[PDB]
């Protein structure tokens, strides 16, 4: 008997983050010393997957790791998080991804990433992944594996009617622009909106007329996200800018915040299609500012059973 | 046990894992940027000096305390793979390996964030434990990448039973308790060393000449300062004018390592080829450092004995 599918397919990047917590960062040629280090689970796609995944959604991570160390403990990690991994692939080719992440105590940080493994994710290993995509509700897709392959999972994606939800993250001024026609809700923050279209974002006023421009560009759906401001919204049907306050909060950490959220709409966009979009983003915001209310990035999303009840209910 | 062959070079120290990130640029605060390789190396100054004396020939135990964790395992492997003892090589929960974040950009320049983590609760008691295998070597090799009160305790032990003491300050302090040149029979240390030990400026074998004679009047038997590709100096009590020990000039690829190299080659003739002079002891070790400095990767450029020319293990 064929059992329950996925909803949410999320292809994209796992990457070992590698901490160092330090009291000032490092110039050129020096070496310092800190005062703790510590390994992390992150990368964008994995890190969305596992909101998604923590919030009930069956979900399935397509992406490539190491043979190695770091790649055999993200596929546990997944597997912890009852993420399928039957299209997480491993390599000999390359390391698992990594990024090394120096942070002072006030926050600033210095980050190097190696993608590595994530860059070897390639066209047939998606084509084996066919049936699990046709068969979603939602594909999630990011910038930190090799773009032929997320464009292409995007493009499988829209043949079968799925949902296409696409974060340019990190963004890049000259975006093919296949991203935008191909995304039905394209989510980003306000340095990357800038960085996609040149203007100066710095409000939510500012954000609505970047995601004017998004818009025109072949979105359906634009989403800027705004840290504490919350989130901004415009669609092709509803093309004036809606502001999303989210309730004051002391933060901790809102490192990883952003991947809340997408994970987040992606499972309310799976689960609960009927709500409305400013219903699901309030939820999202919601969600996503009790991950910035706990240190770490992923060991910060919320899981199910610790949210309010009012937040699977259908709308009031 | 007691006719057979013992650890004859016991190393009281420090073990880190080097986590490296290749970059065509380094950072600079607040940005992320990404590089084309990572990789996972060993090294810390106590195990570097370990593993050199090793592939020379010695038998050593390496004293120090890693995590409990995967770096931990491996970096015990890593030791056994050099047939080194990892009797009294402990492993904790309370703290990570000690680890080396390095970032290398395509000239070699480097950025590191050491954390010292589990290297820093290596203890009295954990030496008592040792004390046995301490007591019956010919050297005891520390430097100043664990607790100074341990590393002193260690001194303490070599002397009362009739050890020779090799003590590398490294990284140096600057108010090191003075106990620690009284119980050095050898003490070797860099020309930046020097100068955070005795205030002077040392960057020529002339300065270096004058630190020494400062660090040997605090109590040192023998001090040797090396001094890069101009080789080292040494006084000692018996004969306290500087000697000038020039090396044969090479092409260097990485120096990275090299002061571990040429600790752990002197370590390997004080405990094995007593009866050579200091001056023949330093041309060798110099001549085993520089060695090291024509290949990549610190701990992987270090020669064994099969390599070396068969000079270097004639007798007196
Ligand atoms: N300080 C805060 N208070 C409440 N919610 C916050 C918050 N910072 C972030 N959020 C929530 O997380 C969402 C994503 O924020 P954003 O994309 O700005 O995250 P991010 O990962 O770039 C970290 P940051 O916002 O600190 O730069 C916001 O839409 C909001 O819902
Ligand atoms: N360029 C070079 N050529 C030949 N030998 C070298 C060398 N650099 C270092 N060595 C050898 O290594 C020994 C230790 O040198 P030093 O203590 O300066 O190493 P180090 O680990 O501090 C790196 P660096 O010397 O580049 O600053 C020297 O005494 C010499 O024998
Ligand atoms: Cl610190
Ligand atoms: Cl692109
Ligand atoms: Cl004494
Ligand atoms: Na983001
Ligand atoms: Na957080
Ligand atoms: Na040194
Ligand atoms: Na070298």
């Amino acid at each position: 008997w064929q059992e329950e599918v996925a909803a949410v397919v999320v292809v994209g990047s796992c990457m070992t983050d590698l901490v160092s917590l330090t009291s000032r960062l490092p110039k050129t040629g020096e070496t310092i010393h800190g005062h703790k280090f510590f390994i992390g689970f992150g990368g964008k796609g994995a890190n969305q997957c596992v909101q998604a995944a923590r919030l009930g959604a069956m979900t399935s991570m397509v992406c490539k790791v190491g043979k190695d160390s770091f790649g055999n403990d993200y596929i546990e990690n997944l597997k912890q998080n009852d993420i399928s991994t039957e299209f997480t692939y491993q390599t000999k080719d390359a390391a698992t991804g990594t990024a090394s992440i120096i942070v002072n105590n006030e926050g600033q940080n210095i980050i190097v990433i190696v993608a590595g493994a994530n860059l070897l994710l390639n066209t047939e290993d998606l084509r084996a992944a066919a049936n699990v995509i046709s068969r979603a509700k939602v594909m999630v897709c990011q910038l930190e594996i090799t773009p032929a392959t997320s464009l292409e999972a995007l493009t499988m994606a829209r043949r079968s009617g799925v949902k296409t939800l696409f974060n340019p993250a990190p963004a890049i001024a000259d975006l093919d622009p296949q991203f935008y026609t191909l995304s039905d809700v394209f989510c980003c923050n306000e340095s990357e909106a800038e960085i996609l279209t040149g203007l100066t974002v710095g409000s939510a006023a500012d954000a609505g007329e970047a995601a004017l421009v998004l818009l025109k560009r072949g979105c359906q759906v634009v989403i800027i996200t705004l840290g504490a401001e919350g989130c901004v919204v415009l669609s092709q049907t509803e093309p004036e800018p809606k502001h999303i306050p989210t309730e004051k909060v002391k933060a901790v950490d809102t490192t990883g915040a952003g991947d809340s959220f997408v994970g987040a709409l992606a499972f309310y966009l799976a689960y609960y299609p009927n709500l409305s979009l400013e219903d699901m983003l309030n939820r999202s915001n919601f969600i996503a500012a009790v991950s910035v209310q706990a240190a770490g990035t992923q060991s910060s999303y919320p899981y199910k059973k610790d949210l309010p009840l009012t937040l699977f209910l259908e709308h009031h």
